[PDB]
């Protein structure tokens, strides 16, 4: 996350920090838990890996120096990638995780709610990036979980700062047009969460843009609402 600050300890307790254990153990990528055997996360993440048996998924972490050897995680038993991923940039950019244990909610880890489909009308005013990622395009994973808040921008205003994409309506944009504060690397897959009516909501999964925070060149994030039909059927 670029521009943004340390997270309160539980504040987010949707979000997962995923490692690969190869060749040797490292924070892959973000995720947000929805269901107590379900990581919702993006399909890139997964490029090259061959096997769900090298990944570890961490919940009701802060800081990553909690994670060591002998640290508790959630093995994934499959993952599912949506059939028509390609790559990021031309959309479905959406996995799921599905975990080889049940995920215990306490107030360190529980469930973040999805979208409705009668909520495409609204106007999310507080969302919210999260994760420990880059804080900057040439730098490293962050310890501690990092939070900005970021404004939505119209798919119309996103398509005239991305003119060589395609911004679809299964994509959604967020950023300030001074740019300053985005995800950047190792962020990806993590929640873009939305308060409303005293609700979190996933409204997005980090999943591209043109470098970090750069003016006039916002996020694209995974349009979650468009998807729930998706997830119903691959998670039932
Ligand atoms: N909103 C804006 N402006 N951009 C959107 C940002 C999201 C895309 C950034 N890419 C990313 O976030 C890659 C995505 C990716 C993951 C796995 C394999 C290939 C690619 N992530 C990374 O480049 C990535 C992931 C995990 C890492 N772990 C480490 O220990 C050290 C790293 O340098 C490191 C880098």
């Amino acid at each position: 996350i670029v521009g943004g600050t340390a997270s309160v300890r539980g504040e987010w307790p949707w979000q997962v920090t995923l490692h690969t254990t190869s060749p040797t153990q490292r924070h892959l990528c973000g995720g947000s838990i929805i269901g107590n055997q379900w990581i919702l996360t993006a399909a890139h993440c997964f490029y090259g890996v061959e096997s769900p048996k090298i990944l570890r998924v961490y919940s009701g972490i802060l800081n990553q120096a909690e994670i060591a050897e002998d640290t508790s995680f959630f093995g994934v038993q499959e993952i599912i990638i949506h059939d028509q991923y390609k790559m990021a940039e031309s959309g479905y950019d959406i996995a799921l995780l599905k975990l080889e244990t049940t995920v215990n909610y306490a107030d360190s880890q529980r469930p973040i709610s999805l979208p409705s489909k009668g909520d495409r009308n609204v106007i999310y005013t507080d969302c919210w990036v999260t994760g420990w990622g880059y804080r900057k395009l040439r730098d490293k994973i962050q310890n501690t979980l990092q939070k900005a808040k970021i404004p939505l921008v119209t798919n119309e205003e996103c398509q005239k700062r991305y003119r060589g994409h395609k911004i679809t309506h299964k994509m959604i944009c967020a950023g300030y047009r001074e740019g300053g504060k985005d995800a950047c690397k190792g962020d990806s897959g993590g929640p873009l969460s939305c308060k409303h009516n005293e609700v979190w909501h996933l409204v997005g999964i980090t999943s591209w843009g043109e470098g970090c925070a750069q003016r006039e060149r916002p996020g694209v994030y995974t349009n979650v609402v468009e998807y729930v039909d998706w997830i119903l059927e691959k998670t039932q």
